[PDB]
């Protein structure tokens, strides 16, 4: 696909300028974050009463009372698939944000596995509020939002292996 | 003006691995050459029969009998607003076309001034024939038809504010 490597290009970004400082609230009850974010919310630091975690690291971890940890383990490299763990993630976001639960999307520097879970998310919760949107039109959201979240966050979805898989999933596929 | 700079930063091809060689040929009568390309054409050494030529150049030329040359006047620099003179020249170019008169558009380089024309020209005609075409279908157009025609010439509309005047004008508008 033309388009996809086109917009593949169009969000190849160069090295970050900053690194994630903070979790970012992407909806009113999803949020990304990195190892950092996820430790406090286990400790019981965390100012926000988040009832769920999506770890997307390698590494379990056990939850305190009342909070439930989804484990999608996934390695940040060029050759992993997130094509059958996307449509379930996004669901699951949205069945969560749905029920008013505060979530947690986190991976170790906050940057390509979950990003790749939060550029999913938006995406589909984008193509839930208009489900005709164009293909073109497609395009130009991701672009926007991509460069939008990136512009919070410092690094956002460098890993171009899984912005091309999310390419072919909401820009591409229909 | 905000919308404009993300197609700013798609079609940020780096440097160019070749410079323009020949003329193309945009339309079926609209081509994109250099200094070299009109002086080949006014020496009576082109290939194709010349009916028009497009300076964009400073520097006025005389024409041979049978060809008519309009000049306008631009600088290839990062102080020239080429937006100004685009909704006329992109007119010009449509009245040529539809007469059926071969025009070379031409600069020195071939490159970023006549480059600015061609890719004006080339998005008009594209929404003269496709009026219903979305701002992002136009914001695709113009980086495919960027990115075919910097395949083709090597260096291509390589001035970034001729570039983002450019998709202000076809693309936002």
């Amino acid at each position: 696909e033309w388009y996809a490597r086109l917009l593949l290009r169009c969000t190849r970004a160069g090295p970050p300028l900053a690194l994630p400082s903070g979790m970012t609230r992407l909806t009113d009850h999803v949020y990304l974050g990195s190892a950092e974010d996820a430790r406090a919310v286990l400790r019981g630091d965390s100012g926000v009463d988040f009832k769920c975690l999506v770890n997307m690291t390698m590494s379990k971890y056990s939850t305190p009372a009342g909070i439930t940890a989804y484990h999608i383990p996934l390695r940040d490299d060029d050759k992993t698939n997130i094509a059958s763990i996307m449509p379930a993630l996004v669901k699951l976001l949205a069945r969560l944000e749905a029920e008013q639960k505060p979530t947690l999307v986190h991976s170790v520097a906050g940057v390509n596995r979950s990003g790749a879970a939060a550029m999913g998310y938006v995406m589909h919760k984008r193509l839930a509020e208009n489900p005709t949107m164009t293909q073109p039109a497609r395009f130009v959201y991701f672009l926007k939002t991509y460069y939008e979240i990136r512009d919070l966050r410092g690094a956002f979805l460098e890993n171009a292996n899984f912005r091309y898989q999310l390419i072919k999933m909401f820009v591409c596929d229909s």
